[PDB]
């Protein structure tokens, strides 16, 4: 397993992440969104790997270790927010280049997009902070049913800025 960019679908298996009132699991939206994004990054000429490709829980430290073993330079975690979230955004690690990558991705996520350091999260840290490279956690808006066409639109939006970051950094 070798890859320049690693996609990390948040949660999985026994960890559903956020659950919509209709039962949509963040974990399933995450995997679906990451699978679609991989197709866009491969089309732009990048070797893409995953921390998970199925509905199984991968320990947070193993997500980071797998990325390092694959020789990843960029770590992109894929999440959806609580079902009442209004605005997409990006958390960035304190590692050099993370904030730059987050801002270029946030610029593609439309009106009201935010960026925050991992230190602004509930416990003041995120697992992405262990990755020795640019590392972000994208919250693609609220946990709710998401169509194929919306997944493709989001993938196309963020693929270009990720690929342009990877080319320049
Ligand atoms: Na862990
Ligand atoms: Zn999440």
């Amino acid at each position: 397993p070798s890859a320049y960019i690693v996609l990390d679908p948040g949660h999985g298996g026994q960890d559903p992440g956020a659950v919509a009132p209709d039962g949509t699991r963040e974990a399933d939206l995450n995997l679906a969104q990451a699978l679609t994004l991989k197709e866009y990054l491969v089309a732009l000429g990048y070797r893409v790997g995953f921390t998970r490709t199925s509905d199984v829980y991968v320990p947070l430290s193993e997500r980071i270790a797998m990325a390092r073993r694959m020789g990843a330079r960029l770590f992109i975690s894929v999440h959806h927010d609580t079902p009442t979230a209004s605005r997409p955004g990006v958390y960035y690690s304190p590692h050099p280049g993370s904030e730059e990558l987050a801002r270029t991705v946030a610029a593609a996520l439309g009106e009201g997009a935010w960026v925050r350091p991992s230190s602004a999260s509930r416990f003041g840290r995120l697992y992405i902070d262990d990755f020795p490279g640019p590392a972000i956690l994208v919250e693609f808006g609220p946990t709710r049913p998401i169509s194929r066409a919306e997944r493709i639109a989001r993938a196309q939006a963020v693929a270009s800025p990720i690929a342009e970051f990877a080319r320049r950094w």
